[PDB]
């Protein structure tokens, strides 16, 4: 299982890396955009914020397959060992391929279906990332396509992980853990949601009553 | 999992090859008379189309097991390495095992049932290509006996290979793909919805839409 | 079951209704453009190679709820009985209340999902239609949507009724109806798909062998 | 079905109303606090927002039985017919059943397990809200705890709503629905995502453009 | 549904019943012992604890036929309307054939076995007291027993009503509430436990904290 | 439900029809045989001590369909309201019409499988009897065939009702109980075993204890 | 897999011999009797039939373990590797711990059940050969049978094979083959209908016509 | 699969050893109080019986650990290599703890749980025998408790085999072997029948008809 | 299987450890407490309880990462092989990640969810508790969480084992251990009832009755 955050927020990871058992962070254009950095900005602070071990994620932005395989080249400029992300559009897949014969490692993203998925990992993608709570938003199910995806790789690309991402609540990033998605990446709110609850707080805050009641003390 | 388009228009395997992850390309008689072109043009157009490599296969026309064979001679004249598809009747089986014996690999077609589709491997075939959406149309269940022969060949012919074919939709290629086939055949409008998505236009969309708004440009 | 045909094809249908039992006719925007003919003229047409009976649906154009109103005020000046469909967005939503208002009966159409089905028939709509193959064809299940959809208005909306549409193959209508759809629209290719199958023929034929065989002719 | 929204947004409402076919407006101590109006000036706002038709929610503050049903009569003496929001605790409880013989419509909420939400109905509550989001985001079922409960008030309190609440993403509300509750109510994030979907938008745009290139006409 | 606590603690009747819903209390011999007080002096003072209303429950203690009915006199003269449990035994089946003539209405107890339990229902048991924790506790299924016998009540003896008993846990008494029981009878323990919850109090203090935030107070 | 001894033993069931709810007593050629007294005196006596109320069913010995009604009759001359017992074979088929006819109550007995016990509830018998043990001991599934004949009978014959015999264990008479059987015939042994468990031995007693122990006496 | 044909009709095991790939022929003795050849005769012919090679099946007559014995030492001496089919009663039974101390290959024949085959297994049988379609035939489940005795062998005795036999239907083989049966044998009606299928001749018409449409021949 | 008898009657098996796969005999103390003759007596005569092979079952009586460890050893007095049956209680635990550093094999008797027989495995025990009809009559299901137990070895205790014991029908049989137990013991009744059917020597004497029809005798 | 006893109780555990094979003791802050002894006796005593063998588990009570490493520290002083329990919150996680480096073994305990128990072991722990009854009590299911836990550290954290805990039932243990715990700790009442079954002592006594009746003595 890697365990990656969806974010742009360099102070966040640092702060939850040694929280969380981290491989990594992922990024794409919007979060990029959001946190208002450049790539070659952020990308090496995202870097330092993990200690500079773990793997990073970043999202090509061209529109042709040679575009995205010039923007690929930039990516690993930047981050000589980072993943790089390709939309699995026609040129994508294209691009995917091309990016295979170079030694380049992808990651198949902006997946809203199962068999688009799969095509990604037959290009030569190492990662494919279903967008799972934009195919629940959208009327299907993201649980599904995940499962779905899942399945096809195991069968059909074996080396191929998922990374399923987007995310809204923990229960859809249980879900895709229970499907046995290889990889993960959460937001930081969802993230900080699967650690904190009343009910562990309550268990911990009781322990602490009894053994004052016991010991005139609640430390050790 | 090997993927193929079923199709006998070259221009269309050309542009396509570079997108797709292409094992080859099928025929079938009412696909190469379709493209009007004859075996013995449109065959060595369509390796040409994909750069000189990929598998190629294509059907025998006559009605005896000595016929079919002569037919498998031709057709690997015309194509040193392609596989030829016999339809699985009781002169087909005759053939397959003749074929089996002369090192022409083969593929079972015109398969409506599972059982019939073993036969096929049993006798010697490597392929063997359930009509998916024949079966749908029939009042049949296309994925039940995809998942049935799948079941078939897994238990007792561990080596042969189920090359579904026959599709209207991408769900009907989703499902014989979620049934474990190792091989598939698309027509190119399937193949082409496959990769289509306008929610995925809309992701990408508003992720270059983010990024203008962040750098002032498009590209990365 | 209200079982329609999907098409402008004033010909098939004249001869397709002494054929199948019909309920009428549906049409869509593009159905409509690709026939050329202006409502005015295929509708009554329509109308007429039914014999004067059975239901129409047409649908309205404009992109405001007023606009829609007056766009079915418009259809409902054609033929007076005809069901007014209406595409399941924010204004078309808007558009079915006030058409419930006024009395005129109206289709939500354009439906991808099930959810989104609901509510147009909680908003006053007598039928709720998904687009199922296009469900398929965009790597979601037009199945399961069928089903959630038919189980919602089953529960929750018990007076308004399925309809399902958008056919590749007669396993998808095959499965509309299963899942209880109380009315479907196909496609002429599918429509004759339906009652065209080779072992039926094998059927009829030996039949008449027989008879033959006993009789010396093969009438009664 | 009873369909809600979970706002205090006056503008929101006004504007949603004539959008999709609303019962009535939620509201919680959160939702009151976030809007900054106090209960005597948003709740009639709320009420004239929606043409001063459907029910209104809003819940206790006290911590005893009596305080809650003394908050009771100062939400009834604003809005006469609101119903009345108590949590599900002890105190909560016996204030149901106090606000039962006094003839105030009451709904029990806060709930996080089935058998909690029974109990509330069993003492009186005409509703029952269970936090679908919160028990997901904590580690359970929100799905499994509103297809129990629904459960249970169907076999127990056969009179007695599921109002389901505290959603994150369209795809829990419509395991709500076909879960078979009676009622839910929506954050406005939520409803806009059940009504506004890519494929559809680009179903229609397909429509408009292929309507004029028939017809040169934006309508009908 | 009927909610019975199952105890002879007089003081926590009394608190208990502002708060549950409850239909009654009921006793047996070994919670009679426990709470040391005979039965001449306990049951009025329970039902003197539910302010005079209710049903209350006790256990016969003869081994004979004969001695149970005169057991069930002795206790219908203490409390006129009380429901007599006998032991689901040969001599117990003889004895609520008896009662069932004498008009005097009785609850098979002691039920280990589906079986079991129905025949006393056939012999005239209104109530049927599966040992749900007993059964658990000795290697077999307190839920299977339950959902086997409500079934056969359900089809065989329709009248007749599952009485749910002996709980360690709220969730073995979720499941007979799941299973369709009509009523339950629950330890103090288990009662408490069901509705308090560390997750609820929290929802209600960060209810208080946004009050407070907006308002300055945490009343209404 | 119609709970029936199958049994010559008189004494047996004078006794046992104290403790339970019988509806009467079946008899089969070899439970008579075993019993050593003839029809004319045994059957008047069961008659007799299931206390003059009840069921009789007896069964005809003969080969030929006539020989059957013979025997009906002198079967109903020992007992004018007895149900007569013919085994399901192709002259029993025809005595059950024949006796149909004649508005004489049949039973089909000697049912191994389900088609056979429907075909008698079609040719008028009132009820089906399948020998369950048997079915199992000849490496059958009894109870799949009990579900299967009861959900025969309920599409089918409806107000024919399945009377399950042939046991060996409990857990087989439950499990035609479960399956919805209007009637079962229990041999003595595991009518005993029904009513006798150690389990609930040790609750009795266990209770007895705590009782003397709280009070210094066993009784009330 | 093994694929036998249950038959001794040589002249139509030559002509079958080209088609399918067969493993050898299996005989019994009715069907021995209805070809009116005795063994010393068929049994070599058969041999001969299949093209000199693969594997012959015939049964012994004897009634005590010791004559079938030396029906087994008969049957050898006519064909020296021939498997003795012995039927699974209680001598045949001891006859199958002999032979295999004699390391006579055995099959165990006539299987009702799937406990029954499993001893005969454990005894020392290579084959087990349930009779299909008798089981269903009888009020069984000949599928059901198969897929126990299936999971018996795998479990208990993995390197018997279950052989599958008695079929009437090619879905009955077809359910063999799913459960897993290593080999089966089909006489040679079920086995033409198991490779003509008027759906498979309709294509390959289709496939003729459209050639013929666009080359002005059907051959290659 | 090792398969035992559970009898003290020597001269059956003596008779049943030729028929069965048998690996050796069971005993407990009712089955050799019946037979009436000592252990010491008894226990030699089966082991001859089965011609001086095979594994011997006996039980100790006494009731402490201590206790049972001096049986065990006076067992194996009688017989050098038997495996000593220890009932699965608290003492009964702690002897086979004693007897497992002692050397001595045990089988972990009158198992009523799943539980409880897995902690005999864990223990040392290298059988554990649940009790099928004891638990099936008893209102339980022995199925259920084989299957738990067989799945509770087969995780935790893999080394350990279940001996499933206790039958009054195949069908129990059938369902222990089918839950995957690598031993049973079957008493003399059920183990005869599981391997004589009507419907076999149906098939045997059809075969000798028809054999004595095409060749005027019925031997080979 | 690892079996642990969850107590302080230093003369149940010597007792205990004679019958169960237990591989040691747990224990929390709550159970210390209500011990009453400190750490640096109850856990020396509990070890020479189980004659100097098996692991012991205690708990870290300090709330920073920083503290309960030092709490790790003063637990191995006590016990130098010792596994320090760690509550699984924020600071919890970064402990856990912190020991893990300096090669102290943990169990992350307190666990309410199985994405919280995944984190934990993902950290480094050895072991994972979820507290089974706490989350049944507070309307979860603690068998799905166990479930759903173990199915996550199987898949992605193999070499972790669940530890389950927290207990009031037999069959919450029994549903444990059904579904894979390598691990499990019992409090001593639910122990104890896992080997005293009232069906057990019946069955011991009968065999005791009939060596009686056939030995006159009940030794052997």
């Amino acid at each position: 299982m890697e365990l990656y955050l969806d974010t742009s927020d360099v102070v966040a990871v640092k702060a939850l890396s040694r929280i969380f058992p981290l491989a990594g962070v992922t990024t794409n254009p919007s979060i990029i955009a959001a946190g208002k950095k450049p790539l070659d900005v952020v990308l090496p602070q995202l870097h330092e914020a993990m200690g500079g071990q773990g793997r990073l994620f970043a999202e090509v932005m061209a529109t042709t397959a040679e575009g995205m395989v010039n923007d690929a080249l930039k990516l690993r400029s930047i981050i000589a060992d980072i993943v790089v992300k390709v939309p699995v559009t026609a040129e994508g897949l294209a691009a995917i391929k091309m990016l295979k014969a170079e030694g380049i490692p992808t990651l198949g993203t902006a997946v809203y279906g199962a068999a688009q998925g799969l095509l990604s990992a037959l290009a030569g993608a190492e990662y494919v990332a279903p967008y799972v709570n934009r195919i629940d938003a959208q009327g299907g199910s993201g649980i599904q396509t995940v499962t779905d995806l899942h399945q096809l790789l195991k069968m059909h690309a074996p080396q191929a992980k998922v990374l399923a991402a987007s995310f809204k609540t923990p229960r859809q990033a249980l879900d895709c853990l229970l499907a046995g998605c290889e990889s993960i990446t959460l937001p930081l709110d969802v993230a900080q949601q699967m650690i904190s609850y009343p009910a562990v707080d309550a268990a911990v805050a009781k322990f602490e009553q009894d053994w004052q009641g016991a010991f005139g003390r609640t430390s050790i």
